[PDB]
């Protein structure tokens, strides 16, 4: 019910291991570790705790999440890479200087700040959220403790990637074995999943407000996706620093790779997490309160004739993820000192530069703990709060992006417009689900069992990923058409720039 002896043990040496290792590096590349690195970069704890709950509560549709992942690598290498790779060096956001203005720049270095920062509070949202489900501290202590460890990495701590994305895989595909075998039998767990309707891979309804489906998934995936790799600019300063285009759009590949055995992963774990609770679904039996709590939950059910190894899993989910959660935080310090401080403090005590990076670092930090906080009290989900955080923010940033390539006939003034009217209209969606969510019947989730406005009610019950599908979108619409009404961009006016070259 709540972790036991040995595992605690097992916790407490571990995470006291990694914040070891973490120090002795903060004191003391190819193209597959680079990969690995980008897969490692937004896979976390989020991504235990809801992806094996959405397969669970939807069935085997979550699937289409790697296609829509698969979309994006593809649009990567052949929209962004070959562009960030000639034209836009160093920084991701000196593009939207050279083509639009550096108020552009200004703007997209803000959306990505605030992405970031709303991001990171959900990562440190969800080891906080495993800890208060597991060892039983309220969720406040444990958001205390999460904060400080995060921190501790930061400002502290100043192939980690690689041992990330392993453990997340063994560590999936240990719980799946597990619950296979104590079912019994991978047969009888997928009949099982037929019979309640868990196999449901060829959905293709065409109704915007089934939460999960194939055109939901390939459109919402590719576009969140996009904004989260084609455009973020920790991604693209990995792709730069992989020394060659051809062997970035390999590192792409592993990325791509990756995320696909993750993704698969989970979405199997949680149909046997489902087929485990086949009869008395935890949230009908009132045992744990929101969905979120279905993985930590299998884990102590799973091995509570094996101590340990469930705090050995939960604890490497805990480190993992501070640590995603530090270095975001680390490269929202230094994207904030380079981008944005040295340009207008140019020559100014380099120590007094280090300074300030390590006191962005801090408020980063910091920032993200409240966030993580308000995460806390403002309801729950982790998997869409983030894809709703890196959806209306960043979504409008793709689209700066897009409309500045693709679109000779864009200005300044358009993208600028169109980057306000995309994050109102994506806020504006993304508040009315909040306050009005839809039913359960309506977003698609499948049966469960105990035996052992007009607008609100046609958008505001849209699927979450089409939050930044929707603003992304409205930055290329809104954004082409005041470019065409205040004055159009002449083609001969652009360097090199737009990807039609
Ligand atoms: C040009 C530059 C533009 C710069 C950015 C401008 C827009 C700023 C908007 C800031 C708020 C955005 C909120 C996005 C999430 C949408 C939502 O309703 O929640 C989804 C989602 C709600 O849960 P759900 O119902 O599962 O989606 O978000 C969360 O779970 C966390 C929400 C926390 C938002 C905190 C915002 C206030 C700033 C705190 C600063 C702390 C220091
Ligand atoms: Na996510």
């Amino acid at each position: 019910a709540t972790f036991g002896a040995w595992d605690y043990g097992v916790f407490a040496t571990m995470l006291l291991v990694s914040t070891g290792i973490g120090l002795w590096v903060g004191l003391a590349l190819a193209a597959v570790p680079v990969g690995l690195s980008l897969a490692a970069s937004f896979m976390s704890a989020v991504q235990v705790l809801g992806v094996p709950a959405e397969a669970a509560r939807y069935g085997l549709k979550f699937l289409w999440m790697c296609a829509g992942q698969l979309l994006n690598s593809l649009l990567t290498a052949f929209l962004f890479l070959p562009i960030f790779y000639r034209l836009g060096l160093t920084s991701t956001y000196q593009y939207l200087e050279l083509r639009f203005s550096r108020a552009v720049r200004l703007c997209g270095t803000l959306q990505y700040l605030v992405a970031t920062m709303l991001y990171t509070g959900i990562v440190i949202y969800a080891p906080a959220l495993i800890l208060n489900q597991v060892t039983g501290l309220d969720i406040w202590a444990s958001l205390l403790s999460t904060g400080i460890i995060c921190t501790l990495y930061t400002t502290v701590g100043g192939w980690t990637d690689v041992f990330q994305v392993v453990v997340m895989l063994v560590g999936f595909w240990v719980i799946l074995a597990r619950g296979v075998i104590l079912l019994g039998g991978p047969r009888n767990v997928l009949s099982l999943a037929q019979q309640h309707s868990r196999i449901n891979l060829m959905d293709f309804d065409p109704d915007p407000r089934s939460r999960y489906t194939f055109w939901t998934f390939i459109v919402g995936g590719t576009l969140v996706w996009l904004s989260m790799y084609g455009v973020n600019q920790a991604q693209v300063q990995r792709y730069v620093a992989c020394h060659t285009e051809g062997k970035a759009k390999l590192a792409l590949l592993v990325n791509q790779l990756g995320l696909f055995l993750i993704v698969a992963s989970a979405a199997c774990c949680g149909i046997v997490m489902f087929v485990y609770y086949k009869d008395c679904d935890p949230l009908l039996t009132g045992r744990i309160s929101a969905p979120d709590q279905y993985m930590p939950l299998l884990v102590l059910d799973i091995f509570e004739d094996l101590p340990g190894v469930p705090g050995l899993f939960l604890a490497c989910a805990y480190s993992g993820t501070l640590s995603t959660a530090s270095t975001s935080i680390n490269a929202m310090a230094a994207v904030t000192v380079e981008d944005l401080i040295k340009p207008r403090m140019p020559g100014l005590a380099p120590r007094k530069l280090v300074f300030i990076s390590k006191g962005l670092s801090f408020i980063y930090g910091s920032a993200c703990l409240t966030v993580a906080a308000l995460s806390s009290l403002l309801g729950g989900g982790v998997l869409q709060g983030s894809f709703t955080v890196m959806g209306v923010i960043s979504g409008p940033l793709l689209g700066a992006f897009t409309l500045g390539m693709l679109l000779p006939a864009c200005n300044t003034p358009g993208v600028l417009s169109g980057l306000a009217a995309g994050l109102a209209v994506s806020l504006w969606v993304a508040v009315g689900a909040t306050l009005y969510p839809p039913g359960e019947q309506t977003m698609g989730v499948l049966p469960t069992s105990a035996a052992g406005p007009a607008l609100a009610d046609t958008f505001y019950a849209i699927s979450y990923l089409y939050y930044g599908a929707l603003g992304t979108l409205t930055t290329m619409l809104c954004g082409a058409l005041i470019s065409y009404l205040t004055g159009p961009t002449k083609r001969s006016s652009l360097g090199p720039g737009l990807l039609w070259w």
